[PDB]
C-alpha cells in the first residue's frame, strides 16, 4: 500500500514544468483476477514564475499525456515538431468549451526543445499559455523517463506473476 | 495465491481491432526445489472485424502468436523494412498442414505508419479470411517499446534478475 | 531493516582508478503516510592515483558527483562529442567560490575509447590536482548502459513503477 | 531463496548454444551491509550435434562472457567482428595450458552472425572448435537480453533499498 509522489520538475526563469506519472486503473473480475481497464498516463503541470525561484501553482495549467502521445514523443526525429489537441470534455456536455494544445518542438538554432501549453477555458474564464525552454540534457532525461515508464503504464510489468 | 493480471493492449480502428496479450513463460519445480524454464513466453495477437461503430465481433476473431524469435525480428527491423511470418498452429500434431496463417507487418504506402495483416486458411472448416489493421507511427512505437520491454521476461531473465538480491542475502562471502 | 548494498563499479588503469557509486534518491513521509520525493539520486565518481602495481591511493582521491541532468548529457552525447562539467561543491554555502572542480569527458585521440579527466582547484588547502583515466569503448558502453538504467531510479520513477501492482490490489473498480 | 534456471538456447544443424546468466557475488561487511565483490557474467555453453535434434553435452565447451565483453558485444557495429581470448588459469599454476578464443562476426553475405568457440586444453587433451550460425532475429534476442542483464550483473538494480 506504499504510495509515492515522484513528480519530476524543470524550473526556468519564467515558468516551471512538473511531470507526474499516473498508474493505470484495473477492474476486479468475477474470477478474482484483475484486468487493466484504463492505461496510465503522465500529468504535465505548468506554472508561471512569481518571483525569484518561485512559481504560482494557483495559476497552473495541466495536460495529460496519453500512452499514444508518449509514443509520439519517444519516436520523434531529433528536430521534429509535434502538437497535441485535447478537449477535456469530449463526449460530455461541456464539450467544446475547454481547448488545450501542447506543442513540443526543437528550439530555433538551438539543441534544446520547448514545451508550450495553451489553454482556453470558458467554464472559468481562463485564457493562458505557458512556454518553457528545456536544455538538450533536460529533454534527454524526459525521454529516458518516458521510455522507461511506457511499459508500466500499459501494465506489462505485471503479467507473469507465478 | 498471488494476484493474476490481464493486461491486453488494444488498438481499435474503423474496420478492425487488434489486442495484444503477453503470455508468461512456464517453469517446473526440480527435486532440489529449483525452478527450470520449460517454455518461453510469447505474445498473442487477436484480430477482430468491425461490427458497427467501434464495436467488433470477437466470435469472428483470428489469432497469431509471436514467439521470442519473431519479436526479435520486429524489434530489429529497419524503419521501413517489411516482414512476414508463416505459421501452422498444429505443426508436429495430427492436424499439421490443415491450417496456415500468415502475418505481414509492413510500412504504409507513402505514410509513416504500418499495417498488420493476418491471413488464415483453415481447411478444417473452409475458412479463408484476412484481417487488416493500420497502425500509426505513435501506436507502433508503443508496440515496439512493449516488445523490447517484454523480451527478457519471456525468456525468464527477469526472474533471474529479480532473484539476485534475495539470493545474496543468504549466499555471500564472509571476511577472515 | 532491509539489506543495504554497496555496488561500486570500478575501472583500474596504469596510473589511475575510477569507482562509480550510485546514490539513492531521498523521500519524506507525509502526514497521510505517503512518501514524497525530496532529493534526486546522483552518481559519485571517485578518482585515485596509482601507488604501485595496480594499487591506488584513495587517501589522495578526488570526487565529483553526476546529477540527473549531467547523466542526461552523457547518455545523449554524439559518438565522438565532448562534454565538460563545472562544479563548486559549496555553491550557496559559506565556502562558495573556494573549490572548483572540472570534469571532462572526451573521445580519445584517433581511438575508439574515451577519457575522464577530473581537475580540482581547492583554495582552502592549496591543492591544484588533476586525475586522468582512459576508458575503452567496451568499458564506456558498460557505463552508458548503467547510466541509462539508473536514471529512472534516481528520479524515483522506479518506486512509482514498482508500487503499481501492490496498489491495484487494494484500489480497483468492481463491476455493477 | 527462489533459484531459477533460465538458460537461453539456440539449436542448429551441427551445434547448440546455451546462454546462462550468473549472478554477481557479494561479501558481508562488518556493518551488516553487503558489498559486490565479483561481477556477474554470462556462461556460454556450446555443444556438437549427435543425431537429429540432439546434441552431446558431454562434449560441451564453455566460455564466460564478462561485463566488459558484453560491453563489446552490445556496442558492436552492425557488421563489426570481434574476438576474445581467455586463459582460465591466468595467475595460477596451470596458466598457459588452456587457451580459449571466442569469435563473434557477421555471416558472409548474410544478415546473421556466427559464434565460434575454440578450446585447446592440454590438461585433458581436448582440441575443439564449435561453430554456430545465428539468424538476425536470434542475434537481436541475444542483444536484447545482454542489454537488459548488464545493470543486474553489476548489481545496480540493488542499490536504493529503503
Ligand atoms: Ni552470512
Ligand atoms: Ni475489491
Amino acid at each position: 500500500p506504499a504510495r509515492f509522489y515522484v513528480g519530476h520538475s524543470i524550473y526556468k526563469g519564467k515558468a516551471a514544468l512538473t511531470v507526474d506519472p499516473r498508474a493505470p486503473e484495473f477492474v476486479a473480475l468475477d474470477s478474482g483476477a484483475f484486468k487493466l481497464s484504463k492505461d496510465g498516463f503522465l500529468l504535465l503541470q505548468f506554472a508561471p514564475s512569481a518571483g525569484v525561484r518561485q512559481y504560482d501553482w494557483s495559476k497552473k495549467q495541466v495536460f495529460s499525456l496519453s500512452v499514444t502521445e508518449i509514443g509520439t514523443l519517444v519516436s520523434l526525429g531529433p528536430r521534429e515538431s509535434c502538437e497535441f489537441f485535447h478537449d477535456p470534455f469530449k463526449g460530455k456536455s461541456d464539450e467544446g468549451k475547454v481547448r488545450k494544445v501542447l506543442k513540443v518542438e526543437p528550439l530555433p538554432d538551438g539543441s534544446g526543445h520547448f514545451f508550450n501549453l495553451s489553454v482556453q477555458n470558458k467554464l472559468v474564464n481562463v485564457d493562458e499559455s505557458i512556454y518553457i525552454p528545456i536544455t538538450r540534457a533536460e529533454f534527454a532525461v524526459l525521454i529516458s523517463a518516458f521510455n522507461f515508464v511506457l511499459p508500466y503504464l500499459i501494465g506489462w510489468h505485471a503479467f507473469a506473476n507465478s
